[PDB]
């Protein structure tokens, strides 16, 4: 199948978040657990100033694309500044985190190299 | 590894295009040709009016997402305008096409479940 998706296209879907990621939410827009898509999975996230998606890894590889506000990226230690317009990768298994540590909300969609986001387990650094 | 990408950071390398899409080009952001990088592969292309991106097929699932401008999605025979916020979902060999109808450039990333974009065999459908 070929579909498209935006924001409006999940308004039934409620935004997800978890205790060990303060300030982040997110929907799934390509995901095997709702759309039977495969291969790649993606969704949406925004994090409130302050926010921390927190140090964390998982096995398989990832890709942000930075769609709104700045942030800082921390690369296994090393931070650097993202920002709207930046694509981010980061190899299996390495630990990264990101922090909104400005005034408008950090917005980016992540994509795995999976059917779901369900078979991404994240482990805590 | 992980990194950041934008179009600042690849000004050096040239646009890619081939006689194959009139009116397309595109630069490779995450790429193991160039990044040595595994899993996923990104890339960031423009449209110019009147531009198409014939339609055509291969193995790998695919992503967009549209960052600008406005487009006909050829949906394996049926068509749907997307525009910028809009991401696509393309099942691995599923017929697929983009054309650039509007004023304004058509600009997007393209997503692939493989390490580099020269592994990935297009076939004209
Ligand atoms: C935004 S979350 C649903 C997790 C994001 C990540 O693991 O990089
Ligand atoms: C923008 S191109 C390098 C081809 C992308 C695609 O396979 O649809
Ligand atoms: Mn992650
Ligand atoms: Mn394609």
């Amino acid at each position: 199948m070929i579909f498209v998706k935006n924001l409006a296209s999940v308004l039934s879907q409620e935004w997800s978040s978890t205790e060990k990621y303060p300030g982040v939410r997110w929907k799934f827009l390509i995901d095997a657990d709702f759309d039977g898509s495969s291969g790649l999975s993606l969704g949406f996230a925004e994090i409130a100033p302050g926010g921390d998606l927190t140090l964390h890894y998982h096995s398989p590889a990832e890709i942000y694309v930075v769609t709104n506000g700045k942030g800082i990226l921390n690369k296994s230690g090393k931070l650097e500044t993202i920002k709207k317009g930046d694509v981010v990768y980061i190899a299996g298994n390495a630990e990264h985190a990101l922090k909104n540590n400005g005034k408008e909300t950090l917005e980016f969609y992540w994509i795995f190299p999976t059917d779901r986001f369900s078979e991404v387990e994240a482990f805590p650094a």
